[PDB]
């Protein structure tokens, strides 16, 4: 498109936002530059009116997708640049799960040589004690609380594993030892932990032999697994999530095997064992949700009725208590001008945002670096 010529260099950016969230009025001004050749944005935003009444992370998506890097084989699908310099109107509804909603209307267009994004934001139905108005979101932390749920699951698993280790040793030292989980008759955790399936899962010896250092009491692996699940729950990185997921998958396989041993080999309804299986299913589901979460591609489709595009996507904001706050985004873009625009095939934008602080800035502010690449259409 002709608009493309406006983005091959470095372009100055002005962002102006007037907002009202549950009657708390505020204004933001941002300035910086966009480098669409590298899909890169660098901006600093200031709350001009005082303290921002919502967390800065919740405004990132509202505060110029014309600066996305569209690979060359996708140049025909870049609506945003094709609508320039005349610009486009961008409207969103952002639904914060179990909380309020933002509605935004922005005009994005060139004024002289500056790409200007002017935005009106209305927020309603937010909870004063919630994560948004209550300022409970992490700004950019790389480590934090694991959350009450993960903590309960992992400490319970760890405590049970430690007790199983203790039980195995005590029963090895006294045939008449009775554990708290020795309920009687057909329920003896002592017998379970003392069986060959209680060491190396009854499998290690058959691959690594019985001498191996990996042929440890199951509860040792349990201690390690629950401790690492909790510690990885303190990390805010993709790789910690993938590790949690893979280890949960292993724990799933092992739990099903051990349950089979319980019911068809040992004939023992081991309540503490079943409890660890339930904890393992819980952690499996948590790591599954985690891996899903925060991928956050912006899914774009053409809206021929408005000569524009629509998009939808999910943002996950880390909460200081270790939980996550979903922000479900619905988006529409319509050209301001009457000249031709590109209507794309289905695709998505992959976005990475880095939030930081200006050590010399005393006003409430956010420094933002952003990298966005178009994808979702195979180059073949
Ligand atoms: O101890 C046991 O003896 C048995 C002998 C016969 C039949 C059943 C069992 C039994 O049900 C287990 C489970 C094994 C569990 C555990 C949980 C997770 C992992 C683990 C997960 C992922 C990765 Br990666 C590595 C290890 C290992 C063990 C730890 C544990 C702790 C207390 C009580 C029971 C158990
Ligand atoms: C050996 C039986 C194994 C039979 C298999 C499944 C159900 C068994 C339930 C066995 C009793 C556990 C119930 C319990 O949780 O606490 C004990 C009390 O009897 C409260 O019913």
């Amino acid at each position: 498109s002709k608009g493309e010529e406006l983005f091959t260099g470095v372009v100055p950016i002005l962002v102006e936002l007037d907002g009202d969230v549950n009657g708390h009025k505020f204004s933001v001004r941002g300035e910086g530059e966009g480098d669409a050749t590298n899909g890169k944005l660098t901006l600093k935003f200031i709350c001009t009116t005082g303290k921002l009444p919502v967390p800065w992370p919740t405004l990132v998506t509202t505060l110029v997708q014309c600066f996305s890097r569209y690979p060359d084989h996708m140049k025909r699908h870049d609506f945003f640049k094709s609508a320039m310099p005349e610009g486009y109107v961008q409207e969103r509804t952002i639904s914060f799960k179990d909380d309020g909603t933002y509605k935004t209307r922005a005009e994005v267009k060139f004024e002289g040589d500056t790409l200007v994004n002017r935005i009106e934001l209305k927020g309603i139905d937010f909870k004063e004690d919630g994560n948004i108005l209550g300022h409970k979101l992490e700004y950019n932390s790389t480590w934090g609380s694991p959350g009450w749920v993960r903590l309960a699951l992992c400490l319970t698993g760890l405590v049970l594993s430690l007790y199983a280790l203790h039980v195995k040793a005590a029963r090895a030292r006294d045939r008449d030892y009775r554990a708290l989980c020795d309920v009687g008759t057909a329920i003896s955790c002592s017998r379970v932990f003392s069986s060959r399936w209680g060491r190396g899962f009854g499998l290690v010896e058959h691959v690594l032999g019985q001498d191996s250092i990996l042929n440890q009491s199951n509860s040792i692996f349990g201690c390690i697994f629950y401790t690492l699940q909790l510690l990885l729950g303190c990390l805010r990185t993709r790789w910690a999530s993938v590790l949690m997921l893979l280890s949960s998958l292993v724990s799933l396989a092992g739990s099903v095997y051990l349950a089979w041993i319980l019911f068809f080999v040992l004939y023992d309804f081991c309540i503490v064992c079943i409890t660890t299986y339930a904890i393992n299913v819980s952690l499996m589901w948590l790591s599954f949700r985690k891996v899903q979460e925060n991928s956050h591609n912006v899914y774009i489709t053409a809206d021929k009725q408005k000569n524009g595009i629509k998009a939808n996507f999910k943002i996950r904001h880390n909460v200081e208590d270790g939980s996550v706050q979903l922000a479900d985004h619905y988006q529409q873009n319509t050209p301001i001008g009457d000249g031709p625009v590109l209507l794309p095939d289905n695709h998505y934008l992959s976005t990475q945002s880095v939030l930081s602080k200006d050590p010399n800035e005393k006003r409430d502010h956010m420094v933002l670096l952003e990298f966005v690449t178009a994808a979702g259409i195979t180059h073949h």
